């Protein structure tokens, strides 16, 4: 069986919906309308409920008929393990109940990965759907010992070495640990009986559930990571109109996350909510090609749409389906199509796709996670989410400049190298920093590292005590001590002392004193920000929170201003992006083989002409679904258009 | 039957209609104060009170009944000639408003056939009683599960029903046992109720007053409830049950109100038990104090609509916490407020009209606006329990009252029923009207029932997401559409787009409003109709002697959302059979927030007309024959020829010469 | 010293002591707040950092506090704080248990003996913050001691003439358990320490004034406390009018306190971060306005929370007057400036009085548990909970805005024993529940010569919420007349007079009555709306619309202003300061110190603004203004946020 990897020809498919009921007709037309959309892959859950007998045998029957038929079109299967449950249990269970209830698991897996292991058009174990629950059952028998066992191997003081109080975040760490022991469960159950494929998993609501996923430890026993990134679940944080920009920074995300690994979107949205969803829509056939070119463009090796086949019954019934009601393409399939035809008419091009590294990182860490989530309320500075959606504004002003940014857990960041000159670190309101990641922050600088901060970055440590308070323990990167906070409006204006910029801010107003910095005041003649020269490289600090500004104003374009005027001259010059900040257009450039490329989209409401600078050659126009053209360096390109740009 | 009556009154569909309302009794009260209430009431031209029969007011410490309270109460009663609506009450909490709706445990199911046998047992030897009250308002949004005897009443039901967890085809299923378990408890404990009753007086009318209904509809299987009734009634609270609905259209919704009532009555008789009489100051969910406007406009459109009685809650008030002197009729030196000469105009105008209106029939235009339980339980399960709209709890009911809406302002009868309520056994439906407004359940079995009435010269509208689901939440829309047949036509898409779009059609630049979700068809027998954008969203399918139009968009919660139903009147007046346009009194055009329903009384027909507009309106009335004739007006409207001239809050009977 | 109604008042603030800070960081504290014109700290005793592993305490942290207070002259008010979970902000209100009781005995014997030696103790606060909207009755103290409670209490479900009732055994069990659990801490310490005043800060007053007895507590205490913080006590007021917020969080510590001086034991320092339900961070400007608003309401005492912050979770580095570098922030500063006019006044500061206008605003306990039993727990407005403060809060503003003291008391804290009540007046707005026996007190006080003025739904209920407007109205006498109906209208309506004179914002409900003995006042739609009733020697002015909920609702008092003012005794307005007319959002109230009258003033519009003050004797001379106000003849100029005191000559 081939395996996947870093060179394996990038697939569009989507999820073949079995259950009793469908006849081998509406099967086959399936799987042959599938085969004619240029669709490679298709995934099948492997429901317990369907295949579990009266007596408890297993009866393979309905799944044969769907796996013999992937194999007769030259379909292959990621083939998701989903053991009984409930019938309204739309995702699946997230842990075992109960001893007993593992058992049923082991059970499962021994039975379904020994009968379809046989199957050669098997491409992947999906171990579990949707991994992470917001709410765990603490309640439930199985998780309240696991928790009372992993308490007693682990030992905390009340209090730190200086004597302070101190939080430990038991509940947090223990679920990190669980997570990592669950999953790699599973993993081991399918390798008793199948060592052949490829182990896949497919977490999801990252921009929440990111404080549940340890990515790091799940590359030990992965051979790919997956994602659900659905436009009418996970992008609660952006407008539809930005829903480009949440595709980017959850594909940088899973891409981070993954490492060494190959990844791919194992759920993207095919079709319509009718009464499902957070955010209802029907995606465009223009939102399927961005969906597909964003996650390309970020290393992606593939893209499944949930679903090809609607549901039947209940929850989501003729809900999500890229074919209509008569079993024909709807406008999303003839879109989703034209991507696959692309790739089989320039497969050494989409095979060895990089991303362009800018070398722009935005950092979280689960413990600014934690530590929001034990200060605060559900909107917004003072409620859980503003630890997520600061990096977010940073990472979307910078789109809207056309440059790449990564977006990374900070253990996901290697702070081993001797040198890191025109490299760049942003932290974006990461409330919590402990000794271990500053003296990692002050290496980085000290070997050439730009340093971006604003609002309440290092405030607190990794046990919400506040060095703030105690005694400052980034005053020596910083070069500056914290005076004040005082709260303001919801929306306020930081206005620079002779007019250089005036930037929207969010909440609190943050006054410093420098010691070794350069101080930047405001035109109230207190002290805003600083810069720092460290070594050889450079901190920019500003503690108010100027990206949760741009976001509540829905104005990226000051953010975006000033971030250039920070960034190492290096970056400018060998990576293309906009002339300036185009508000609704993003920019991402990919190598393939030394080939440089520039993925452009159009989300504003009228047709825009961006001037392309730095990078090499000339703009030729490789693929545009509305006829954009090029004068020089100047893409005219209209809206909902995606234009790929080959430099020659 | 006559025997067994003896001297009781049995209501029937030619009894006289009284005006009548709460008298509220409690210790503390003196015979002097009760007094002054029953006077009162018989100088308001009022025959008729309703008592709460308080268990807590009766039962002594030793646990004996004391009857004294409610004896001083009937007795005054009798002496002004006032019958008396008897609510039974067992003893319960006192902050207990409404009352307990089932036995909490075999041990209370005692205490109240314990109560029921004292009460009946005295009660029904006064000659003034008219009626028992089983229960005050049977139904509870949240019924007790966490109860012993509730969950041992469910328990047991479902030892007693088989079900699969797949289809005779294979597919998965909800068979929703809680929705159907409630519905069989609810006729189980009235059945039960009346049978208590009956050990002891055979005598009296059986009478029940379900309320909330465009909410607990589908709590109540109102043909069961037939078999052990005498009458079926209501509650119709402005302040509680309109919700769905502005002040200035509550017109509308009493109406529809009524026409659910008349329809669950079947061949009984019915009359609203509880009406609003009086001021909310802490009470209510949409509080208001009704206007004397509002108090006529309330009676004329229950009686149009065939109703044997108004009963208001109430005429005096409670003194003590909940609802401490609000809901009353009376002012606080018990005179009359401006509703209670209100009220006594129509108790005057009965005395001096008797055989006119006691031999009220609505007329029916032969449009059937139908709703079923199984839409709305199946909007329970789909929407998870959100409240707002297309995507929340009460669409399957915001839809037909949208249709209804729209039929009162063109001044067009529409019945209102649930759909076993429907007689589908006729060999004819010629000029028969059936609007299916986002009925998004429905069952092979009534398919059939559509199919012949359709074949048999039916017209059948139907929109929004009308049969998507059967009975089971499984969607043939996804597996073989099972309407395929009826409609000549198949569901291609639903496309989510904003709560208010329009549906522009590819001919005469002609646009719809429209809720949420564009559907598209493909058309095989049926006659397609395109949009702009050249993708066909309605057809009109000829089936036998009858026609089908549907058009998959919700245009009915389009109209309610864009607050202005007249191009939903235009089209569906444009869809009508011509027999019932000619027959029927009906507007010229469109008339935004005026109402009209006739009724016939011994072959003379009359028309019933409301201004809730903010201006003087002139209404061209044409269809029917005859002379406009004003026999009420209560702010001088005149009619010149068939034009009425109607001022702002004004009600109006026009008889036809 | 104890303090007296003659006492020094004092400027001070929490000293937030937890471990891990050092011996330097405590000393910079107590040298910044001594060098801030400050002569008193708070310390929460914490039992947490005490208690040892054995069970012995250990009193190292608390002793290196107090030593270093007094090295630098400062005196402590010690918080009782026993062993509590460290995510618990506020403490516990009651003991869990017989065993936790035991627990607590056992803190304030180790604690009471040992820091009562020190020289530099002022004060034991018996608890932080009594009171919870929400007791544990689920834990097995609170629901023996309501069991054990009911068992002595014997409770009818009708009345004398036979009506059904309700009792309120939840509400009066809560005023009574408090009473009890604040007694026994009182009777604990008094075990070790009779020489050292008892002291408690009462919080949230204007919705936890229903579990205060405050008349009960000054047979125990020896000052009244108070916490009012601008960020959780002040919801009912939008920020530019928290000067009328802490003028009546002020006036009602006042009143619980009767004989006993009260000062505020908790004011807010700084800056909220993650904290608060409304947050800020208090201008220096506020700082002043709140300061001069408690000392000229007779306060001995404002307590800043806090001097330094907490390091750790729940408002860590929030709260504070220092800054993080351990200096003064622009709110230390401003402390400072109101610490020093003290030291350079003393005589005057020593010996404030309030001068009484004689109105008085007066609410109950009774119409609070009648309303929330009412409207079953709505919270936005007449048919939500705190209507019945709102209403008494909203004549409290108008006067106010008028330049006119008015106290603001519980019913039980007015004294009805007098012989003489000429030029008093009552004010009763939407107190909905009256009993028998304050009606006979009413009559009396207007009998005498009081003037009652009442609105809204004042007297419709009775204390078992039965109400007479029903059954018999028990207000007919006093008022001369009968109420007809209420009808409810829109959020916002207007009573328009028969004499052109007044158009005046109502909420909700409209209220016609019939007069008897009493003249009526009719509207332009020929309904009477209202009425003067003369009884003896006093007046009674009836309307039952709510204009007080109206004027809030409208957001403009100004016609709630007039109406009052043409039904006040002459004398009032010729002896007493005011403002010529309605200001909108300034405002005014006069204090006597030996026999000489002053006036503070606060400007919280946009706006300079020059108020003619009339009424009281003589020439304005400006003894305290932090933004340059001038005074020509009586007509004051006064800027944005500026606060003056007047000296009248
Ligand atoms: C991902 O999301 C889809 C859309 O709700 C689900 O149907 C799948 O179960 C998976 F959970
Ligand atoms: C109908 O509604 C009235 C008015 O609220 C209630 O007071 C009665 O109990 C009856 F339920
Ligand atoms: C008064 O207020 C402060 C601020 O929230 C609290 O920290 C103290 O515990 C006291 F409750
Ligand atoms: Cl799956
Ligand atoms: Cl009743
Ligand atoms: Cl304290």
């Amino acid at each position: 069986a081939e395996r996947i990897s870093k060179q394996s020809t990038p697939f569009v498919g989507a999820q073949i919906f079995i259950e009793p009921g469908q006849t081998q007709e509406q099967i086959e037309q399936w799987f042959k309308l599938l085969a004619e959309s240029n669709m490679t892959t298709c995934r099948i859950r492997m429901f317990g409920k369907y295949m579990k007998t009266p007596s408890g045998t297993y009866d393979f029957t309905l799944f044969d008929r769907a796996f013999k038929l992937a194999d007769k079109y030259h379909i292959k299967v990621y083939a998701t393990l989903f053991p009984d449950t409930e019938f309204t249990d739309v995702g699946g269970f997230k842990f075992p109940h109960s001893r007993e209830h593992q058992k049923e698991v082991e059970d499962y897996i021994k039975n379904v990965v020994s009968h379809f292991s046989q199957y050669k058009n098997l491409a992947a174990w999906v171990l579990i759907n949707e991994p992470g629950t917001p709410n765990l059952p603490f309640n439930e028998p199985f998780t309240k010992e696991r928790f009372s066992d992993w308490k007693k191997e682990h030992n905390f003081s009340e209090y730190n070495e200086k004597g302070y109080p101190v939080l430990n975040f038991e509940k947090e760490n223990f679920i990190i640990d669980y997570h990592n022991w669950y999953l790699n469960w599973l993993a081991n159950q399918v390798r008793l009986y199948d060592k052949q494929h490829d182990l896949h998993v497919n977490p999801h609501n990252v921009f929440k559930l990111s404080g549940l996923y340890d990515f790091p430890t799940w590359r030990t026993f992965l051979n790919s990571l997956g994602g659900s990134a659905h436009a009418s679940w996970h992008f609660g944080y952006f407008p539809r109109k930005a829903y480009t920009v949440a595709m980017s920074a959850n594909a940088e995300l899973i891409r981070s996350g993954a490492g060494e690994l190959p990844w791919l979107m194992t759920e993207l949205q095919g079709g319509n909510n009718l009464y499902s969803g957070a955010n209802p829509l029907c995606p465009t056939a223009e939102e399927i090609i961005q969906w597909l070119w964003i996650n390309f463009a970020t290393e992606a090796k593939g893209g499944i749409f949930w679903s090809f086949n609607a549901r039947s019954t209940a929850a989501e019934a003729g809900e999500w389906a890229m074919i209509n009601f008569k079993n024909k393409s709807s406008d999303r399939l003839i879109a989703a199509a034209t991507i696959g035809k692309f790739i089989t008419e320039n497969v050494k091009m989409m095979s060895n796709i990089k991303t362009l590294n800018s070398g722009i990182s935005i950092l979280y860490n689960h413990e600014s996670m934690w530590v929001e989530a034990a200060q605060t309320k559900l909107n917004n500075g003072r409620s859980i989410g503003a630890v997520m959606c600061s990096p977010l504004s940073y990472f979307e002003a910078l789109s809207e400049t056309g440059l790449q940014a990564n977006f990374k857990e900070i253990k996901e960041f290697d702070f081993s190298l001797n040198d890191y000159t025109d490299q760049v670190i942003i932290l974006s309101h990461q409330i919590a920093l402990d000794n271990k990641v500053i003296k990692q922050l002050e290496s980085f600088v000290e070997k050439g590292g730009t340093l971006i901060a604003d609002g309440l970055t290092g405030y607190y440590d990794y046990q919400a005590h506040s060095t703030v308070v105690s005694g400052f323990a980034l005053e020596n990167l910083f070069g500056s001590y914290p005076i004040e906070y005082k709260i303001k409006e919801n929306l306020f204006s930081l206005d620079f002392e002779k007019d250089n910029y005036k930037l929207p801010a969010h909440l609190w107003k943050g006054t410093i004193e420098t010691s070794k910095a350069t101080p930047i005041m405001d035109k109230e003649g207190e002290c805003i920000a600083c810069i720092n020269q460290y070594g050889k490289g450079k901190v920019f600090w500003i503690p108010s929170p100027i990206a949760l500004g741009a976001r509540e104003s829905k104005d990226f374009s000051e953010l975006s201003k000033l971030t250039v005027s920070l960034l190492p001259n290096k970056i400018l010059n060998d990576n293309p992006h906009f002339d300036k900040h185009y508000k609704d257009v993003m920019m991402k450039s990919f190598k393939s083989n030394g080939t440089m490329y520039s993925l452009i989209i159009n989300k504003s409401a009228s047709v825009q002409t961006v001037d392309i600078v730095g990078g090499k050659g000339k703009a030729f126009i490789l693929f545009a679904n509305k006829n954009a053209h090029s004068t020089a360096n100047k893409l005219t390109i209209s809206p909902e258009e995606t234009v790929i740009i080959k430099w020659k």
